[PDB]
């Protein structure tokens, strides 16, 4: 009954493979829906087109800002920001996804993928999913990021949708 939504991944325009997520709408169903909904885009806007603007090899790649596309911007289907649901998943390894956020109930559209184990980020941070496919695709990915974060090529979702 969990959703798995898709991210085809390209590197420069260029295909680089596709990433599936389960979403834990039993366990965060508020959070869960808004990201569903941001992958089909079936308010009118979401993530499709939109890049991964921070990857920093062993911690994380983080994205979902598509109206401003460098971590100052994004939108949840709530409104401009929502509350933290609940910290009742944890960060227990590569593959987590948690939302981003600027401090408490401020969540938007901004996610990350953790590629290691980010405890320090239990209850600070909303955990909602986790890559079901295609985790070899999250460490090319990783490749292409940096010590700072800036990507030495432009990351970008090219197609997402609901798969189930």
């Amino acid at each position: 009954v969990n959703p798995t939504v898709f991210f085809d991944i390209a590197v420069d325009g260029e295909p680089l493979g596709r990433v599936s997520f389960e979403l834990f709408a039993d366990k965060v169903p508020k959070t869960a829906e808004n990201f569903r909904a941001l992958s089909t885009g079936e308010k009118g806007f979401g993530y499709k087109g939109s890049c991964f603007h921070r990857i920093i090899p062993g911690f994380m790649c983080q994205g979902g800002d598509f109206t401003r596309h460098n971590g100052t911007g994004g939108k949840s289907i709530y409104g401009e920001k929502f509350e933290d649901e609940n910290f009742i998943l944890k960060h227990t390894g590569p593959g987590i996804l948690s939302m981003a956020n600027a401090g408490p109930n401020t969540n938007g559209s901004q996610f990350f993928i953790c590629t290691a184990k980010t405890e320090w980020l239990d209850g600070k941070h909303v955990v909602f999913g986790k890559v079901k496919e295609g985790m070899n695709i999250v460490e090319a990915m990783e490749r292409f990021g940096s010590r700072n974060g800036k990507t030495s090529k432009k990351i970008t979702i090219a197609d997402c949708g609901q798969l189930e």
